[PDB]
């Protein structure tokens, strides 16, 4: 597997795993990284919602921010300042639930810029990202004035860019030559969005979370990678959380996008390669979703779990699994009252050896 | 290692690790499981401070659930409806920002009570835990709603216990004859407490963040299991984040507690056991941080680190690692407008095969 | 998942994932765990085949015991004196190549028993487990002989039992209400053979290596649990090792069992439950080998990965993954090698360790 | 940690973990990593004692090779054919084991080469090296001669370098401006040596097993990275394996190395990073190894884990955790005996096959 070793002391050409921050992306490259790919419960094998995507231009984009991400993410090797820009496809606790963590980490890591998030409106003004975004901040007033006492604010505010869920394939972004386009999905109620990013003849399709919608098909069509939901069996359902054969059967017909209607969407979209994701890739439940998949759709398939990488160049469209490392490290008035000043135990003594060599 | 194996076809006793939901816990008994245990940065090794902690009357509390720890939390099999009541030392992202996953999550997984929240206050209303959970609240209005159509509303409620954080050992829960007492720490501002956890004669401490101060080393003495924090050295600060002499040992004096600083409490306090956490736990860090606490305490000590599970039994404290699932499962008007609902795409044929079979 | 919890200090029953240790066996049980899985090549992922059998009677087997496969079998929390029975499928390094580790590694851990090793014969003398085994032990001689002035020499031994390996379906072990059948394998040389267990009306067929041959899907049917060789893709066999496409082909037809063959086998012997192993289960190889069986067998297949586990009962052939230490411990249940030339180079180290010495001597 | 992005597009300089494969060797640089650390038992954490060393000049050796470090080996992308000089410190399984997965692995892996393995003898022949491998390629005797049949054996043969165990720092090995002088070990019985490694006029020491010796401090003067075995305080030994405090006192002073004795003699040694390794480095453990250590030696100290590497330079010796492969794959470097009554079994599945057959071929 990967390239031929020529020298002793030589590197390793196409390595056939990608260790994030040892290769150099190409001008007309992309690389994304499933930093997310499971849903509703924790787990530390699935991460909720959350992609990196990487063009050879510069410009890098957080698509979906879920609970759990943050730690797969900070394994990139790649420093705050570069993945200032957010883009949420709905509201859901596990796409955007670890934003704060971003925010937050980035913020001591020594990010400068402020994050800048795209979002989903709702049907009124409470039900859209520019009030969630507003209250994160409001409910973390206690981080974020304590660290804006000595950390320069700036990046602390999140400037939002809320756009229509509504308005079918419209451009809600456009800077150095890439294009984001989304549109509406149908999942719990009015607000989430699917997005396809457009740049140097490639086309990437982020589904989110939808039950299958005629807006998918037509505005994903010939994309380089087109990610969607596709969900266990209505079998699986039965097993794992004692559902009776009523509910299992319809959660894949009505609320969510089953295997077997994940392959005739892309079937119609004919993709470079299509992405399954949003499902617990687990030895006992992966395989029958594949076999879905495959009834209607026999084009490149990757089923998606965490730290899957695609690097889309004009050739071919080549999936790796990214093995990054697990002991992850950042890679580069007073809210005090006397109260609690006038607290601080004496430990001069404790601490005078190891100050003393330190200061020598 | 552990119990001696008594027949082929029999359960291993005392086994060497800790199997989360294999072990019965006994009526004098207290399993405290770190969940949580490094600081701000995200990191699949250390998730943020989080501690599962079950009593033998049949109580179970969590102290802090930071970000990442709901992974770690989910593999201890245990149903979400018993892990209700959440206590906070302070509102840093990293100690409450997984919240949010387990109020959703949870509600999913089949918690049907409220969750139950103890925090501090602040110096002002929007410093204190009331304010920041009703924020939190507002800011997933969205995912709240939604749900709330389909499932009871009920559970989607969060009962907030704001205490005054001001208060010197003084009672903030008492249920049942289990006794959680508060007192301030000296970090990033005003609000942070300590918590002591008083049951059927046993007593366990959790530092949460602090530099050095008179009422730990006081309120936490004898303690059965003892938490604090313990930094990272001073020259570690500077290999790792470029930081200079100057900042790197004022950070181990004025922002937090040193490894030393740790020792001199411990010291002053004389738990059982005592353990470290907040550290970055790995081959390069661990030793020298080891050796700081070694200069001052000599008694039983953790370096901590997540999924460490101590048994607090009459007799001992015992140490052990818990060996737990990665691919972790549970255990037991609309906001749709007919705008979207038209948006279904037809997919009764490509389902059709599968759905007769099902069906028989 | 798993089963309902009933009250809050107690027990969660029927638990998705296997903590070994953690269940006890019925008497009309069998736990089958995958402790080898993978190709000829190392991965840490996935050891070369293994296989530890449990039956409720409390007698365990171990089929085959490949390179890295100790690691996954220690992990179980079994007492090396339960684990001395050992079955080979064949004499490559990726079915008995830990073996030793076995060996030697219990002896320490504190075995009292020998090993017991049933394997098949050659076309000769030196093609058979009777030569192997007598040759490894003469390999390890070092070891057995200084390990032998300290711990008694009798779990050191190795009794082996060498059978037919031309012989059809015929017994190579009948013990206490359990029988081990062989059949001929088609693999490398003469030499390599399957297993059939039967005990208490169960079937567990465990196939090894083998081209498509006519003596599985005869003596196997009906198995409870069958377990059978299923390659990778020729077009992966491209991809991966840039293997000339007429080669590739050749290997999924005649060397190895493709997963269309493994498709066509299990459909004859109609199983309950179907194992395919052998190939590297990776993101970007297990789907197609899905696929490939799927095409020619529908009923109930795991696709193995180390640390899979069956539990057969009459009722059911329940598949999980094991959660097992990786930090592993062993769980309990003649003139000197020495010349004087040796024994004078000692380090006087009273000084240094004088202090825990005290301390530890109260 | 580690070195600064400077470009959003470009490759993140001095990394904090070793990324196997991905950095170049320099002229004036070693890179040593621990393939396996570990103890007699098995666990997936860390395997039996094994040592890959890659040289600035392209010399590349591994120092011992015990069962289940192939696994952290293979892990390395390291074309097999790279991986031909073998040096064993003794004849334990934990040490040398892992020599037939290497043999029958890098003969698929790629190894065009034959192995050469330099060991030391023992008091008699059959105690020694020469003989050890002379019996291990007659016990996969089955593998050698069905795997040759229709290809080139040249790689399948292993050439052993037998020397002299009680020969004091005399020269065993002189190649391309490497030497390796080996001393004796006190351990078992007497057969098991200690390497020390001179290139570039870096001097790196592999210990292997030996209770405190007189030689070691001597000739391992002004090391590099000085290796040595370091034991379990005699506490962990009462707790864990239930020993009487009699055997676990003496087990720490008389056979091998206790945390102590390890510093006393990194003391008297005083290299550049000493590396305490042969301990299960646990959460409850490793502490009151280090502690003993600390004691007597206050130098660079590395307490060693499998994949930990060093990169001995002229400016430092920088420790680092190597991030690397489970799901391993090699990496591309640059009479049969069969009888037809087994040839005769092969099954009809041209139906089964057909579909992909055809697909393929086009
Ligand atoms: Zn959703
Ligand atoms: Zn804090
Ligand atoms: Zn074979
Ligand atoms: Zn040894």
């Amino acid at each position: 597997a990967g390239g031929k070793v020529t020298s002793s002391t030589g590197i390793a050409p196409k390595r056939y795993v990608y260790y994030p921050g040892s290769e150099e992306l190409g001008p007309d490259e992309i690389r994304v990284i499933a930093c997310g790919t499971g849903m509703p419960t924790a787990r530390r094998a699935q991460a909720a919602a959350a992609w990196v995507v990487e063009l050879g231009n510069g410009d890098k984009f957080i698509v979906d921010i879920g609970s759990g991400s943050m730690a797969n993410i900070q394994s990139l090797m790649i420093p705050a300042n570069y993945l200032t820009k957010i883009f949420l496809t709905h509201l859901h606790t596990d796409h955007w639930g670890d934003l704060v963590s971003m925010w937050a980490g980035g913020w001591t890591a020594g990010r400068t810029d402020p994050l800048e998030v795209w979002g989903p409106s709702g049907s009124r003004e409470d039900m859209g990202t520019k009030y969630a975004v507003e209250h994160m901040l409001k409910a973390y007033n206690w981080d974020y004035m304590t660290r804006a006492v000595t950390i320069n604010p700036r990046p602390g505010d999140i400037n939002v860019h809320e756009f229509d869920y509504r308005a079918l394939n419209e451009v809600v972004y456009q800077e150095n030559g890439v294009t984001f386009r989304s549109w509406p999905c149908i999942h719990a109620g009015d607000g989430p969005v699917s997005f396809a990013l457009e740049w140097n003849g490639y086309k990437v399709v982020f589904g989110g979370d939808t039950a299958p919608n005629i807006w998918y098909p037509e505005y994903a069509k010939g994309a380089d990678l087109a990610i969607h939901e596709c969900w266990m069996t209505s079998d699986q359902m039965m097993t794992k959380y004692n559902q009776p054969a009523q509910l299992a059967l319809r959660i894949n017909l009505d609320f969510h996008t089953s295997a077997q209607s994940f392959g005739q969407i892309m079937n119609m979209v004919q993709p470079r390669h299509a992405v399954a994701y949003a499902f617990f890739n687990d030895d006992d439940t992966r395989y029958d979703i594949y076999t879905g998949v495959r009834e209607n759709y026999a084009g490149p398939l990757s089923m998606a779990t965490d730290m899957m990488v695609w690097n889309i160049t004009r050739d071919a469209v080549t999936e790796r699994m990214a093995v990054s490392p697990d002991h992850a490290w950042d890679v580069a008035a007073s809210e005090y009252t006397q109260y609690i000043l006038d607290g601080r135990l004496n430990v001069d003594e404790a601490n005078a050896h190891w100050k003393q060599e330190f200061m020598g």
